[PDB]
């Protein structure tokens, strides 16, 4: 969907952004520093949920560039093996969102951000 | 969810971005030069019907910046029907799509455009 390389950029660089976003803001929430109310958090992960599967389709071969390293297209199967694993614990985040249950909600949370860390570790420019 | 206004004008952008993203990226089908896969674009419109639902809160008060028009504010109620219907013609392309319909599908998309357009011309500045 990407006239030129460019606007591939651009669009994982926007799902990014969201991502964090819905990510981040549930971390007062996890650290009990702002209240725990199921419904809303159920409904913002399942935001976050249609969100980190988009970046992915935005690393077609050709479109280097950005702060993604050349590794994601020489390692293509390892890559998606880390954005696979990642939409997996995504999956373990909504199970938890779904439950209703804090806790499990805080030890799935915390699951993501090490996988998010993870790729950016290997993948990700300084 | 927003530390400063600036958070809130970046997120606005991304989702927007976005948003041009999945509702472009069919104009080649509603106007025949790619193929119709209903199923395809069931699942397109899914995505721009989450995305198309994101702006709306991330204009909230102190959020002035970027280009919107400062009437975004000084003018809730009126911003407030321009956002609802945009997202009422998104629920009617969505029923579009779901029914596999491709001349229901191009007269819909017709009406989302021009509801995109309305509201920039209203509230986005040059
Ligand atoms: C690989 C499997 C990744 C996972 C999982 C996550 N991210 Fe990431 N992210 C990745 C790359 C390769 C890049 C650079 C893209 C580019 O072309 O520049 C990024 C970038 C970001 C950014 C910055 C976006 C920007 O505005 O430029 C953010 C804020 C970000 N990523 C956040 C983020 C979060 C919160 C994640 C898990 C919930 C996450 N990413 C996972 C690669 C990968
Ligand atoms: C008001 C009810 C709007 C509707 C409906 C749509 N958009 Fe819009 N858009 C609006 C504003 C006020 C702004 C400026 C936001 C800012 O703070 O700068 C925008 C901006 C955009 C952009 C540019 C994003 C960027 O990277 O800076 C795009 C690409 C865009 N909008 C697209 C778009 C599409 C495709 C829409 C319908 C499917 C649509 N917008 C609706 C206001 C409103
Ligand atoms: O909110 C975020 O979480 C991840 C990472 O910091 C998790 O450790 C990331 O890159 C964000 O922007
Ligand atoms: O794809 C887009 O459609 C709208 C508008 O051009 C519809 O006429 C817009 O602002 C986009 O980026």
């Amino acid at each position: 969907q990407f006239a030129k390389p460019e606007d591939a950029v651009k669009y994982r660089q926007s799902a990014f952004t969201l991502m964090a976003s819905h990510f981040g803001r549930m971390t007062p929430v996890v650290k009990g520093q702002a209240p725990y109310d199921a419904a809303q958090i159920k409904a913002n992960v399942e935001v976050l949920k249609t969100l980190s599967a988009l970046p992915w389709a935005a690393f077609g071969p050709g479109t280097e560039g950005g702060d993604a390293r050349p590794e994601i297209w020489s390692d293509a199967a390892s890559f998606k093996q880390k954005q696979q694993a990642f939409q997996d614990n995504i999956v373990k985040l909504s199970a938890a969102a779904d439950a209703g249950d804090l806790d499990k909600l805080r030890a799935a949370f915390g699951d993501v951000g090490a996988s998010c860390k993870a790729c950016h570790d290997a993948y990700r420019k300084k």
